[PDB]
């Protein structure tokens, strides 16, 4: 099935190339939606795609790149929007 | 390469299968470990074994089955202790 997953990501998270490792795997997923930093130091992300793509992502991101540190994620799912690529946008 | 995971998984999270499902699940991808309820209302789980197949139950987990509402998820990545299947302790 095909859902969305808006994600907050909690920890050493910024500096690291999150968002920009997070575009990557989007892509090699086929993931559509978005990711951001927020000021706060958390990072914002929308998944969007089918169930287990998405959730393959929402794994990743409990990882992160190599210097990330996770801590906590936090997952609101949602009604599919029509994300079309995967953008850094904050 | 072979990770370790252990999550604090909260929200609705008992009396919906939530264990059950997990097993299943866990079973499906080759992930070892266990899970668990605690008192306070939230679940424990350990999960080990190679990091895609982690990471796609990582992902689940934010789902759960259908009844289950996952509020946030807590992880530390830990070194790997030779867990070998998956079972419900507690
Ligand atoms: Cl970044
Ligand atoms: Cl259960
Ligand atoms: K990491
Ligand atoms: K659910």
């Amino acid at each position: 099935a095909i859902v969305r997953a808006h994600l907050k990501i909690y920890g050493r998270v910024q500096g690291v190339g999150f968002r920009w490792s997070m575009q990557r795997e989007a892509r090699k997923l086929g993931v559509n939606g978005w990711v951001r930093n927020l000021p706060d130091g958390s990072v914002e992300a929308v998944l969007e795609g089918d169930e287990e793509r998405v959730e393959a992502l929402i794994g990743w991101a409990h990882q992160g790149p190599p210097l990330a540190r996770v801590t906590r994620v936090e997952v609101k799912w949602e009604q599919p929007k029509g994300e079309k690529g995967f953008r850094i946008v904050g």
